[PDB]
């Protein structure tokens, strides 16, 4: 007895690796590489054929990705800080942008929307 808060039927593409990303600064990615494994290697969003731009899209997906992870396991005692809300949304936002780019075109091979 569980419900969600009322999610309209996102879904989740695929899993790919760690991103290529570069912080330039050595904490910056041994804070990375050690939550490495605390957070989704994975992204949530609505149906490319329903939408018309990136920046609400990423938006979104960022927003639900975090969510249904930190607003999930928060109430089994599970804070974070922006320090963590910055690193897993550096993850999620460079895996959800590069999955659209990918997803989309698997998607949509004539669509225009």
């Amino acid at each position: 007895g569980s419900v969600v808060g009322g999610l309209g039927g996102y879904m989740l593409g695929s899993a790919m690796s760690r991103p290529m990303i570069h912080f330039g600064n050595d904490w910056e990615d041994r804070y990375y590489r050690e939550n490495m494994n605390r957070y989704p290697n994975q992204v949530y969003y609505r149906p490319v054929d329903q939408y018309n731009n990136q920046n609400n899209f990423v938006h979104d997906c960022v927003n639900i990705t975090i969510k249904q992870h930190t607003v999930t396991t928060t109430t089994k005692g599970e804070n974070f800080t922006e320090t963590d809300v910055k690193m897993m949304e550096r993850v999620v936002e460079q895996m959800c942008v590069t999955q659209y780019q990918k997803e989309s075109q698997a998607y949509y091979e004539g669509r225009s929307s």
